[PDB]
């Protein structure tokens, strides 16, 4: 299964998950510092103070991708390490720590995918409102702005939000992500901020950068229902409009929310919220699709969006996520079908395994490996019938911070002891880089 000319193979990394030293070099705390260093947010007390020490080993670490032959490396860049009050002075041994993670990637022949915002908010602008402030548009513009006038002459590939279902949603209604918050108004305000924000940073691009193409991220699961029953089966389409792209896509390519989504959460989205919609149409260059797994559902009338999940026993990830690897293929479908985006890529797919290095000095991570080529191989299926998949891009290069969970979930092609940050080469490391090597898949 070989795959296009100039198809570009990555690995992703998060600066929050890997690089530890937060408030090293004048960097301004961010809300994962706070939240993280907050008793009882985050598996045994674990924060990114130390993480992978990338912010001292990144050399090693982009080396490590050079051995691979990785093509790409998409990673994302913390805001409060540029400017330490969000907005207003720039830090600049915070430039200088990213020119030379730039600098270093274009040298090896590594094409930089840089994500302008991966979760850590300036704690300063939190004290604002966060993602809750419409002026938060405004703010992340003049981030953007910065970062293209430092960057954007050697960054070509650039991605405004990773996941921004997961910051609106998970940091604000779920509160088990910072800022912690349960509101579903606020949730709503920021799901909507987010967009807009978004679209400031694309405009700006445009003025700032002439010769790039700019993105944005989104989580998506495979839905399934869990009968034949219509109640099911519509479950499972408001699952995809709500948890998948079309939250966001649907105002991006078609002026609104998706309909079930209003449906549910109209009475929480501001009030005149389809103003600033033209706006939010702002043209863009790529779509992202991250992929983990698929979910059985299930109309659930007590639920609290009338929906719940329906375990299955399929095998299943250290995250107890199933594996389904046909979903990466539909996602991938489904996105051309919806919204006919002119380039995607996957910007991440992965899984947590409980890697343990043998006697031997190696990680035989064959559940991984396995995990790898069979959704490798739902992606190549979608390029066959069309969908312009430009990229594959493994979570992650590292194990890392897993939010939360902290350290104790592995989604790394690289090991990591921890107790003495040395990097093992994982099995489905060497086999990823056999793949990169070849364009493809040998079967
Ligand atoms: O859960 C695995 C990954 O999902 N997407 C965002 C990442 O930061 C995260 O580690």
């Amino acid at each position: 299964k070989k795959f296009p000319e100039g198809f570009l193979w990555g690995v992703a990394t998060a600066s929050y998950q890997i690089e530890g030293s937060p408030l090293a070099d004048g960097a301004g705390m961010s809300i994962w510092h706070t939240f993280s260093h907050t008793p009882g947010n985050v598996k045994n007390g674990d924060t990114g103070d130390v993480a992978c020490d990338h912010y001292n080993r990144w050399k090693e670490d982009i080396e490590i991708i050079e051995k691979l032959g990785v093509k790409a490396y998409r990673f994302s860049i913390s805001w409060p390490r540029i400017l330490p009050e969000g907005t207003g002075r720039v830090n600049q041994k915070g430039l200088d720590f990213y020119n030379r993670i730039i600098d270093t990637l274009l040298e090896k022949g590594i094409t930089p995918f840089v994500t302008i915002y991966h979760w850590d908010l300036p704690f300063a602008l939190q004290l604002k409102g966060g993602w809750a402030n419409r002026e938060i548009a405004d703010w992340f513009a003049e981030y953007s702005r910065v970062l293209f006038e430092n960057f954007g002459d050697r960054v070509k590939n650039w991605i405004t939000l990773n996941e921004p279902w997961v910051v609106a949603i998970v940091g604000h209604l779920y509160g088990v992500h910072a800022p912690g918050m349960r509101d579903i108004y606020v949730a709503f305000r920021a799901v909507h901020n987010l967009l807009r924000a978004h679209a400031r940073a694309v405009k700006v691009f445009r003025e700032t950068v002439k010769d790039g193409k700019i993105g944005i991220v989104f989580n998506n699961g495979y839905f399934e229902p869990a009968s034949e029953k219509e109640e099911d089966i519509r479950a499972v389409r408001f699952m995809h409009q709500f948890n998948n792209y079309p939250l966001f896509l649907n105002p991006i390519y078609r002026g609104d929310y998706p309909e079930l989504v209003l449906e549910f959460a109209r009475e929480y989205l501001p009030e005149n919220y389809k103003d600033d919609m033209s706006e939010i149409q702002e043209k863009i260059d790529f779509v992202g699709l991250n992929y983990y797994s698929g979910h059985l559902v299930k109309f659930d009338p007590d639920a609290p969006a009338k929906v719940s999940f329906v375990e299955r026993d399929l095998p299943k990830t250290a995250m107890g996520w199933e594996i389904v690897p046909e979903g990466i293929y539909w996602i991938l479908k489904k996105v051309k079908e919806e919204y006919n985006p002119p380039e995607v890529y996957i910007t991440e797919n992965g899984a947590a395994f409980d890697d343990v290095v043998s006697e031997d000095g190696r990680v035989h991570d064959q559940n991984r490996i396995d995990y790898l080529k069979a959704h490798i191989g739902q992606a190549w299926k979608a390029i066959q019938e069309g969908v312009p998949l430009k990229g594959y891009f493994v979570w992650s290069l590292l194990d890392n911070f897993e939010w939360a969970e902290g350290y104790s979930k592995r989604f790394g092609i690289v090991y990591v002891d921890y107790s003495t940050q040395k990097r093992i080469v994982k099995d489905s490391g060497y086999w990823y880089s056999n793949v990169v090597k070849n364009n493809g898949l040998e079967d």
